[PDB]
């Protein structure tokens, strides 16, 4: 019954019935998108209209298409036809990843670079990366993908060990022309393999590894209803899964005595870029938006229990659909657990005698996915005293290169004769906000650090400062660690028992934000990455901090174009957009697989609670 | 037969046995440090020698004496007397925290102060608190506590709920004299209780939280021989445990095929300061130095298995002396285990169609110390993939005040009438290094951010920059999170098999440093807490960062001075001491007792290893 539960199979084979019998999905069409929409604003008069949005490719060279079909009364609500120069591409296809490959492996250009390095085309993999928006005037309102290639020896082989340097073209996939091929010169393919599951790389496998058994004997502390309604130690919210943004979350809020007090309307992992600082042209335009131009939901990987998630662990299953509108399962897409968390609170007092101590623990909701080398965990965490926190992990093979004679400026040595070029992983998290409800403001807090003198004889005050942002053209902040900026989200209308407006503190990582030139290409498609944070006014159709198409935009769609309205901020329904990331030199030890690396951020309650929201968890 | 094993009962006995009959340990001495020594550099002779450093206190006012004896040859190595004025004061003693209250008990001004309050004196606990130096010349050379009274209602109440504001006294301890009583006016005793297990504060417990099961049915994958020498999963280190530091980390290193190969050498937390930003004369005077004032290893706690350590726990317990030269065990004092740490590597290969996955895991190893209203947490972990990180937990009930009508900067409201004074915590971590051996040289490196144009005509390159420091009086740094500054540890004769120096990147946290003006006298003192990184060259008497006496010494001492030498430290013998610290604003969800914050460092391989050093885990 619940507005915000997951997409089923039956609603999206009824979207297909709806748009075949509309004329709107015939052979030439795929559906590159599909996802249902939330609530509007206000949804408390009871009417429930199941609506999702579709954008429709054409592989005969049409345009392409927005739609928005209700399942409820079983039509389609609006139609429009898309003008791609204009306003952007398409996201790329699951089906295009191997055209790429196809269409050069005819094309006279491509052999004979190949034929010179005497490699044979059928063992040549062609990675398909999105084109971004450079100097080609040809490419305007095209379809393009860019292609670097790597040799697979054998099927079972990891094709990353052997890049193809100074070799690139570029493909436009609806007319399947070969627009350009650039050859800049030969380098040695990098022999060594760089198979991880070889055991003469890996030598004998280690037996010192005893077992860790993590059991529920009565099972988990919390409830899953109506399929992804969660309510656990006072938390509750629904977990909600878009083909784009993958785990969103809705509707969360804590229970505080008989009062259930929202926190966060929606978070989500609203977009991520990985630029490459490569000055090679073989790469120089290569920047991909994994969740933008890529769609990361639909890349989630089946977790394995007692490989990816350990103890006793719930599944969510989420339906997505394919690009003919057929309803696709992701088995065991989504991990569920607690798990137990150290300390909690502890102290042992002099004077009253009394020892304590309460452990702590969280509820783990996660997500894995899988976009070429790359591979990225998702995960969001609760924890018993009102923190939220995300953590991306990053794993997987980076992506390679030759490692020129003589050394390089922008890429570190891995093997003999092999690269990693330097390259950031950059997230937006996009946090619509609902602290105690919609009124909300944004404050900037910084320490302050005061001079010796009066008032201050001996020189140890210090204090701290907080900067109201009251309108969005002053509400786009940079981070300073120096002097411990953080972030306070609080509803001016609803004050805790000191008479204070209650609230929430976002701690932030504090790492560089994209170092691109600013006046490149790519500070230009991904301007949200420049900043730590941004605050705009709720608005429905203000989604990604990139705009609805990414694939080749040109630039300045998303935020910078909301933040020109300059609308009011100051106890408003507001939206917070963290921005955060990790700049990468790769170093010996990632190759020939990565072990994990993390970055996230965290908001915990600042005077939201009357005092610990725990004192009633007991001894265990 | 290690030279770093624990100290054993039997030891300290011969150590007292050995004062007793040198003359050195009469009824008015007490021991106010003992300690184990480091083997001297190149004890490659196998003449073990067991010597102990004792700080020697006189309570009739006699100097106090440092001494160092020796128990394999049963004799007393030097006796210095101690000019306490020049060189400070000893740290202290466990039976002077009640001396405070009892001597105020009986002054006049005191109980004058208590009955304009109604406060009876037989309610009123007084907190021992260091004097430090400021203005007062008559404390030169005098053994001086500062005492701040809280009211216990009954037995069993937290008087920290219950500050008495606007009153502070200055204690001879020696003398038995209270020097000065300071009443700048009444404030009212905040009435409400913080006593965070009576049933009307915390409400019913809750129910829902179902149990978490760890259990190792083989066994924990680590062995403890010797006592205290630990190999797990290709570490090996022994587990050292002082009076001063808590515990210790000897010869940590790492077994790559057949070599065993060194990375550091003895790592330590060897000074913490807790510095308030209030600037009333009641409290403007307080910074306590917990381990070089009080010495935190001799309040560490007796862990309860299923309380303060979770799974397959083997414990540590280790010996120290009371003042009297007797030994005294802490029982279960360290806990060791190992943890489930996710996912170490995880790749799912379009071309290849290999899946792979791989669990991380982690070794904990753990103390936790109570000093008064504060309780800290210290542990180290060790990854299987060759990072190392060092967490501090801080917990326990935040010191308190009055909070003032009318507001105050310097102070938050925790409840009504209650503040709680501004303040940091900041921790020192003494990193001897050995990477690879003892040739060392440390690098700064920055993210460097290139301009566009020639060369990079896109504007995407980006790059880095390494800055050797080479002596001394260069080697004070502080952290930049903007350029994603951090620290590298190398060996310049130790090459991995691309010819680069073997190294390990220091990661710091890049939280704010001490925030009091330079010219207070905790600048002076606490001298190492303003720069994040400072890097000297060993040298067997430079042990803490704060010198040898830190109880009213008048500032300079320590790494201030070290420095000032302007020792090579180029391929050299180093030691890498890195502040680290958390600034606390209060907040009500911290009253009336503190969940867990955290704040620490890691340190992870840097071309070290010829590839990934966890290719060899098994699928589990
Ligand atoms: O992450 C998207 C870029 C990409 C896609 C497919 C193969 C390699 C790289
Ligand atoms: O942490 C050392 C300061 C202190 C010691 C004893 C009681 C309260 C405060
Ligand atoms: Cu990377
Ligand atoms: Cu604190
Ligand atoms: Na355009
Ligand atoms: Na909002
Ligand atoms: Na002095
Ligand atoms: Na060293």
């Amino acid at each position: 019954a619940s507005p915000f539960r997951l997409a089923s199979a039956g609603e999206i084979s009824e979207v297909q019935g709806i748009l075949r019998t509309a004329g709107l999905l015939g052979p030439e069409k795929r559906i590159a998108y599909l996802g249902v929409l939330d609530p509007a604003r206000g949804a408390g008069s009871e009417a429930e209209d199941r609506r999702f949005r579709v954008f429709i490719h054409d592989v005969s060279g049409a345009r392409p298409q927005e739609v928005t079909v209700s399942v409820t009364n079983g039509t389609v609500i609006s139609a429009v036809e898309l003008d791609t120069a204009a306003t952007g591409e398409l996201p790329v296809l699951e089906e295009e990843f191997e055209v790429v490959e196809q269409l050069l492996a005819t094309d006279e250009r491509w052999l004979k670079a190949l034929a010179a390095r005497n490699l044979d085309v059928s063992k040549v993999r062609v990675a398909p990366l999105s084109a971004g928006v450079f100097e080609y005037a040809e490419e305007r309102g095209r379809r393009i993908l860019r292609g670097l290639a790597f040799v697979q020896d054998f099927p079972e082989d990891s094709a990353w060990a052997h890049p193809v340097d100074g070799l690139v073209a570029y493909v436009d996939v609806v007319s399947k022309e070969v627009t350009r091929v650039i050859d800049t010169g030969v380098f040695p393919v990098p022999a060594e393999h760089g198979n991880y599951t070889d055991p003469e790389l890996t030598g004998p496998l280690r037996t010192t590894q005893k077992p860790i058994s993590i059991t529920q004997p009565e099972g988990p502390s919390f409830t899953v209803t109506g399929g992804n309604h969660i309510e656990w130690e006072k938390w509750s919210l629904d977990v909600g899964f878009d083909v784009r943004e993958g785990v969103v979350l809705h509707n969360i809020a804590f229970r505080d005595g008989d009062r259930l007090r929202p926190i966060i309307n929606r978070a989500s992992i609203a977009e991520m870029v990985v630029p490459y600082g490569d000055p090679s042209p073989i790469r120089s335009w290569q920047n991909y938006f994994d969740t933008g131009e890529y769609l990361v939901g639909q890349y989630a990987n089946s977790l394995e229990l007692g490989c990816d998630c350990l103890g006793d662990i719930t599944y969510l299953s989420p339906v997505i659909s394919d690009a003919f509108g057929n309803p696709r399962e992701i088995r065991n897409g989504i991990c569920m657990h607690e798990e137990d968390w150290g300390i909690l609170a502890k102290h042992s007092d002099l004077w009253s005698g009394i020892n304590y101590t309460r452990r702590n623990r969280r509820m783990v909701i996660s997500f894995f996915t899988t976009i070429g080398n790359y591979d990225y965990g998702f995960y969001w965490y609760l924890y018993l005293d009102g923190t939220i926190e995300f953590e991306a992990k990053a794993t997987g093979v980076v992506f390679t290169s030759a490692f020129p004679e003589g050394g390089s400026d922008n890429i570190s040595q891995l093997a003999p004769g092999l690269g990693a070029p330097f390259h950031q992983h950059i997230f937006s998290a996009r946090l619509d906000m609902a602290i105690d409800g919609f009124t909300n403001r944004v404050e900037e807090e910084d320490v302050v650090r005061q001079t010796m003198g009066p008032g201050n004889e001996r020189g140890n005050a210090f204090s701290r400062k907080r900067t109201v942002l009251t309108r969005e053209s002053e509400a786009v902040r940079e981070a300073d660690a120096r002097t411990g900026r953080t972030w306070i989200i609080s509803n001016p209308e609803s004050k805790n028992r000191l008479n204070e407006p209650v609230g929430y503190k976002l701690h932030a990582h504090n790492q560089p934000t994209l170092l691109a030139d600013p006046g490149s290409s790519i500070a230009r498609r991904a301007a949200f990455a420049t900043k730590d944070l941004w605050v705009t006014r709720y608005a429905d159709d203000e989604r990604y901090p990139t705009g609805d198409f990414v694939n080749q935009h040109s630039g300045g769609a998303g935020l910078p174009s909301y933040i020109a309205q300059d609308r009011d901020i100051d106890g408003q329904d507001i939206v917070v957009w963290h921005t955060f990331g990790l700049t990468h030199f790769p170093r010996v030890e990632d190759w020939p697989i990565m072990p994990v690396d993390t970055v996230g951020f965290k908001l915990r309650p600042e005077g939201f609670f009357d005092r610990s929201p725990v004192l009633d968890v007991p001894a265990n």
